DNA sequence: CGGCATACG
DNA sequence: CGTAG
DNA sequence: GCCG
């Protein structure tokens, strides 16, 4: 097994779901509290499972494995031997991570801003709405929509999403491409929203071109909110006999940063957190969503697919299914 | 021990 | 500070 | 929390 997620296939279902998400509780908690390196190794260790070809029965099994120390081995003990490990039932259970969960999932909260609050006493979202004085308009918009931004999006939608945003992009822009990228490029069937990657095949016609976008789908009556080449929105998605409120993220490249973008947005986070580590500390090289850098010859490498980053990097090509990192 | 992704709004 | 994979 |  080796110690980086990108080296490694991993599935989106696998042999040890239970003991992930144990390990991926105690890894959020840990983000709770700001224990960065904590989170990732509970993140990678809850990784390493992800990718095995059968399901851990015996302590042995971890024997070897990256990421298992003393701490997440005990964790996957006290599952294997009791079926719940007490750490992980008492972090469940605190007011603490239960708070600190509900507010950050708040679009517009992030960990910073839902420790202040629960620090100040502020436990619900009706604590929220009753100052909301306090509250930036991106807060507001994602409290206003929090229940509907609760409900699992699912492929029916995304396609419907799709065809509405491909109809403002080529009124923006004709020839103009639009890509899904995120989760349900790797193959989920729910996510919590929907990501597109656009682009245009002639390098510069894609200049100014969300904007164009924004407006057009604004005037649409589809944006219940949005605030350049990213745009985290709200989009008004219809539903029997009514609609409800779908988080969008829309994203333009250049048709040569493309394959660099496509990889970054297609996920998953810890994937693209660990293939960037990989690539500075493995190979020298810098990796964003823009490019690869050689730092020594000062150099860009020019890549035309996902392909050629992998070969870049020396590392075998995964599909975005096996990247469920 | 230091390091832990790397951006944009 | 928020957001993204 | 774990790795190198
Ligand atoms: N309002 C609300 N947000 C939720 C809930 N559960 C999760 N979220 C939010 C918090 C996270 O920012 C986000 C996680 O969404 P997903 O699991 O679909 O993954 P994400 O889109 O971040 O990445 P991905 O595209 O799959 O790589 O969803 C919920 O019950 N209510
Ligand atoms: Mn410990
Ligand atoms: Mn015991
Ligand atoms: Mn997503
Ligand atoms: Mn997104
Ligand atoms: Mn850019
Ligand atoms: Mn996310
Ligand atoms: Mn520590
Ligand atoms: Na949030």
């Amino acid at each position: 097994m080796p110690a980086y997620a990108c080296q490694r296939p991993t599935p989106l279902t696998h042999h040890n779901t239970g003991l992930s998400e144990a390990l991926e509780i105690l890894a959020e908690a840990a983000g709770f509290e700001g224990s960065e390196g904590r989170l990732l190794t509970f993140c990678r260790a809850a990784s390493v499972l992800k990718a095995l070809p059968s399901p851990v029965t015996t302590l042995s099994q971890l024997q070897g494995l990256p990421h298992f120390g003393e701490h997440s081995s005990r964790v996957v003990q006290e599952l294997l031997e009791h079926g719940v490990c007490e750490e992980v039932e008492r972090v469940r259970r605190s007011e603490r991570y239960q708070t600190m969960k509900l507010f950050t999932q708040i679009f517009g909260v992030g960990v910073k801003t839902a420790d202040r609050w629960y620090r100040e006493g502020l436990r619900t979202l009706d604590d929220l709405r009753e100052q909301p004085q306090k509250l930036t308009q991106q807060q507001k918009a994602g409290l206003q929509h929090h229940q509907d931004l609760s409900t699992p999006v699912l492929r029916s939608d995304v396609d419907a999403l799709q065809q509405v945003v491909e109809e403002a992009v080529g009124q923006a822009l004709p020839g103009a491409t639009v890509t899904l990228t995120g989760g349900f490029r790797r193959g989920k069937l729910q996510g919590h929203d929907v990501d597109f990657l656009i682009t245009h095949p002639k390098e510069g016609q894609e200049a100014g071109l969300l904007p164009r976008v924004m407006c057009r789908l604004q005037d649409q009556g589809l944006i219940l909110y949005h605030q350049f080449e990213r745009s985290f929105c709200i989009f008004r998605l219809p539903q029997p006999g009514s609609w409800k409120a779908v988080r969008v993220d829309l994203v333009v490249a250049p048709v040569s940063q493309f394959p660099f973008a496509l990889l970054g947005w297609t996920g998953s986070k810890l994937f693209q957190r660990e293939l960037r580590r990989f690539s500075r500390k493995e190979k020298g090289l810098w990796l964003n969503s823009h490019g690869l850098f050689d730092p020594e010859q000062k150099t860009f490498f020019q890549a035309a697919s996902e392909e050629d980053i992998f070969r870049h990097l020396g590392l075998e090509y995964l599909p975005p299914e096996q990247r469920n990192a």
